[PDB]
């Protein structure tokens, strides 16, 4: 069975709520995975002070979808991410089979090819980024203040989300980290990584941005109009 | 201190809230006096254009030239400081901040900073923070290494140089090395130098395509 975890983080308000063609992000990013029917459940998790807001936030534009479920997010990134693990398997159970699709609620512009491209990997090879080739040359620095290497550009790839997993490797590998590992470590595609299991790449879009910034805005109300 | 921006119809006579792209990177460094000559390097078949374009829009500084460019990136670096050496000669102290006329959207700010970097250290990228985690892969198809967020950054432009030292590192590398290398802070990294960094901004793009135009026409709208 297929989850969606929309991850919708905290922050005088989060860009979430921010309206884009007079609807919030929030509700823009919802509408695209209501779309697909393979959802078994689509669980919004969120910190308790937005959680309410989160709920009136999808009564107020018609949301009626009998599969979401909003929850309380946890500690970091993953920790919310495992909350919405514990929810499914608290409810549901966990077949071998599972994957979870997670996601950002400020990423309102990914796709139907995208989510459905994340599960299929996600079934195929247990777990999935998304990604872009790297838009601009990357440089490193171990100072923030003069070049140390710049990579193989080729080589070079720039993050989004979805990040999806078969539940049960994403659980097994969770337990399998360090206190340490779990404490400094906020990707969810590192959870992977680190215990040393393959990562498969799914393109991304460039328009599938993250909302975080005015800047950000201004984009973002243009992509919505095309 | 020389200025020399980059021109490879070409993606900088596009037209951003009408007015060609070149013609709005042009007016951020015209509004920096420090400026000795504003050299725009292009194909010799956009020479014309160039200066036509500038004129249609009420571009009137003596200090801008338009020069043939060369047969690369780097190649046209070395035209626009050829330039300089026939025209005025090259001082202990000289800088140029090179720059690509598809980033208008460069600031104040990061022009004057990259004047006293170069001033300063000899070298210097313009780079932002990596907005997105940056995730490394060998086959295009799985992941090899997620690095360390903190020390990850995108390069923009301008990267701003000593030009004796610019000079001096190209003089000592392999042209077939040089093309292989297109960055010209790599260059330098590769002949043994530091490169110090200036904090670019999120919003100084390059406008390559037209996923990039209409990100662009949001920008200054």
């Amino acid at each position: 069975m297929k989850y969606a975890g929309i991850l919708a983080g905290g922050i005088p308000l989060p860009k979430q709520f921010l309206d884009l063609d007079n609807k919030p992000i929030l509700i823009h990013t919802l509408e695209k995975f209501i779309l697909i029917n393979d959802f078994e459940k689509i669980i919004i998790a969120t910190p308790q002070q937005w959680m309410t807001h989160t709920k009136d936030t999808l009564r107020k534009f018609k949301i009626s979808d009998e599969r979401i479920e909003v929850i309380q997010g946890g500690s970091d990134r993953n920790d919310t991410i495992m909350n919405i693990v514990k929810h499914i398997e608290s409810t549901n159970g966990i077949n071998d089979d599972d994957v979870i699709v997670t996601h950002d609620a400020v990423r309102p512009f990914l796709t139907h090819r995208i989510i459905k491209e994340n599960i299929q990997a996600a079934l195929e090879y247990g777990a999935v980024d998304t990604v872009i080739d790297a838009i601009d040359t990357i440089v490193t620095s171990k100072d923030n203040q003069t070049i140390d290497a710049i990579p193989v550009r080729n080589e070079m790839y720039q993050g989004q989300t979805p990040q999806s997993f078969n539940i049960n490797l994403l659980k097994e590998s969770y337990a399998q980290l360090s206190d340490e590992q779990k404490s400094i470590l906020s990707d969810a595609c590192k959870i992977i990584v680190e215990t040393n299991k393959p990562v498969r790449l799914v393109k991304g879009e460039l328009y599938n941005i993250k909302v975080t910034t005015p800047y950000d805005l201004k984009v973002a109300n243009a992509i919505i109009r095309g």
